[PDB]
């Protein structure tokens, strides 16, 4: 019991002092390369130094996983024994502290690699050398996400094992709460390494002369942005299974509402981290549009940033769909009309989050195009930017509709189980408001898009381009009116469900 609770306690301490030595050997490793870069008078030699230095950091990241995986595998073993639920919780808190250490050590590795790339950029005179540096840094940061998610997948595995042994309810809520906070902590570690790597691409831009490399730094920025977004999506998928497994061993209804309530909060941090990395991506594009002197390059930047924004709305949508099936699952294990009414609210709260998240994506692609207009000269290239823009807007309506239909699908299940009359009435109340909040976003998006076509029409002369820009304005109002219709039809389908299920 305590003779093996003390054992894992001593295993975590050494694993944390190995991590403390892990990035210690990395800080010394970076300073050496910085000393060599400072003195090495070369250009193919600045790259070979950064290359093998980035590779040493990638290996040290794979080392931290070899420690954490062997350490987590041991914690699982000590859970196989131990009868006391009062001492599984001890073992569960020890695993959370361990994974928070590996992720802190992983962030510290990327920060040291972040320094090395900047040292490689000063001692690099050619544009071709700068771009090969950033392409090597994106390689390191992409393995930092992969190791960060691996630590998360192995922690939520430790939680799953401790849940099967858990007999008491309050022990389960603690296990769930402890491992949700780690997914949240890991979500912010991923956002930290994104902002760092994005600011390096900025300093890489400020050293570039040609317009060719500026496009290659935007492509390299778009690569990391999808990498950061899918890395957060995997985190969301990790907390989903932990939420489902925490419910299979959940005692009663109050424990399941609280498990879903904690689940929603994680899905929030995923939306707020997704938003923050999309804004960061747009600034790098804005820093790259300001310096671009050619329209053949300006178009390629906005088009790449809009693909990111579109893919952001789709990952915003999957995280919603992940959290919505889980809410449906929780309703299946609820016997109280009070705890099923409190599962519809937390669903309608996760819906308002995805829409405010969708809007912030839209607002980001707005100022992206706005900067593209100013960096564009000629009515033709201006219209194509608006074209690529309302494409983003059309995928904001569709993702909004899908967000509402997912919520109505959840209301349809809570209704079928709500055997009480005021519950049927309450579920319908809090549901139609998300449709009013949906049409409110659909109008906010349109106003935003309305300012942009007016902006484009001002910097336009060639009458034909005005006809093209007029066909897009008609296109945009068309898509948001359809989206407005597909939202009323959802509330109409749902208003005829409190009718059936109630007297």
């Amino acid at each position: 019991d305590k003779e093996i609770v003390e054992e894992v306690r001593k295993l975590v301490e050494e694993a944390k002092k190995r991590n403390e030595e892990s990035n210690e050997e990395v800080k010394k490793l970076v300073e050496e390369a910085e000393e060599a870069l400072k003195k090495a008078k070369g250009e193919e030699e600045v790259l070979k130094i950064a290359k093998e230095a980035f590779e040493l950091a990638i290996e040290a990241a794979k080392r931290n996983l070899k420690v954490a995986k062997e350490a987590f595998e041991l914690v699982i073993e000590a859970i196989k024994a131990i009868t006391d639920d009062e001492a599984v919780l001890r073992l569960a808190e020890l695993a959370a502290e361990l994974a928070k250490s590996q992720l802190e050590s992983l962030l510290k590795i990327a920060e040291a690699a972040m320094r090395l790339a900047a040292s490689a950029i000063k001692a690099a005179k050619g544009d071709e050398a700068i771009v090969e540096i950033v392409r090597l840094l994106v390689e390191v940061a992409e393995e930092i996400n992969k190791a960060s998610n691996a630590v998360v997948k192995f922690l939520v595995e430790v939680a799953k094992e401790a849940l099967k042994v858990a007999k008491g309810e309050e022990v389960v809520l603690e296990i769930a709460r402890l491992a949700f906070e780690l997914a949240i902590e890991a979500a912010k570690i991923n956002l930290e390494v994104a902002r760092l790597a994005f600011e390096l691409v900025i300093t890489a831009i400020e050293a570039i002369t040609d317009d060719e490399a500026v496009l290659r730094l935007a492509k390299l920025a778009a690569e990391l942005a999808k990498s950061q977004l899918e890395s957060l999506l995997n985190i969301a998928e990790a907390a989903m299974e932990l939420a489902a497994s925490a419910i299979k061993a959940a005692k009663g209804d109050e424990a399941i509402v609280e498990i879903v309530r904690l689940l929603v909060e994680v899905a929030k941090e995923i939306n707020k981290a997704s938003n923050a990395v999309v804004e960061f991506l747009v600034e790098v594009a804005e820093e790259a549009l300001r310096v671009a002197k050619g329209e053949e390059v300006v178009l390629e930047i906005a088009r790449l940033a809009f693909e990111l924004a579109i893919e952001a709305a789709r990952i915003n949508l999957e995280v919603a769909r992940l959290a919505f099936e889980l809410v449906i699952t929780a309703i299946e294990a609820i016997t109280d009309d009070e705890a099923v009414l409190k599962l519809a609210e937390l669903a309608a709260e996760l819906a308002k989050s995805q829409l405010e998240s969708l809007l912030r994506i839209a607002e980001a692609a707005m100022r992206l195009a706005a900067s593209a207009i100013k960096a564009a000269k000629g009515d033709e290239a201006i219209v194509e930017i608006v074209r690529l823009l309302v494409e983003v807007a059309e995928e904001i309506n569709k993702a909004s509709n899908a967000v509402v239909e997912f919520l109505v699908e959840v209301a349809e299940e809570a209704l079928r189980v709500a055997k009480g009359e005021e519950v049927v009435e309450e579920i319908a109340k809090l549901a139609k408001e998300l449709a009013d909040e949906a049409a409110k976003i659909n109008e906010e998006v349109a106003k935003l898009a309305e300012e942009l076509v007016k902006t484009a029409e001002e910097a336009i002369t060639d009458d034909e381009a005005r006809k093209k820009l007029r066909e897009l304005a008609k296109k945009l109002r068309k898509s948001q009116e359809e989206s407005k219709k597909r939202i009323k039809e959802a509330a109409e389908k749902l208003e005829a469900s409190a009718r059936k299920a109630a007297k």
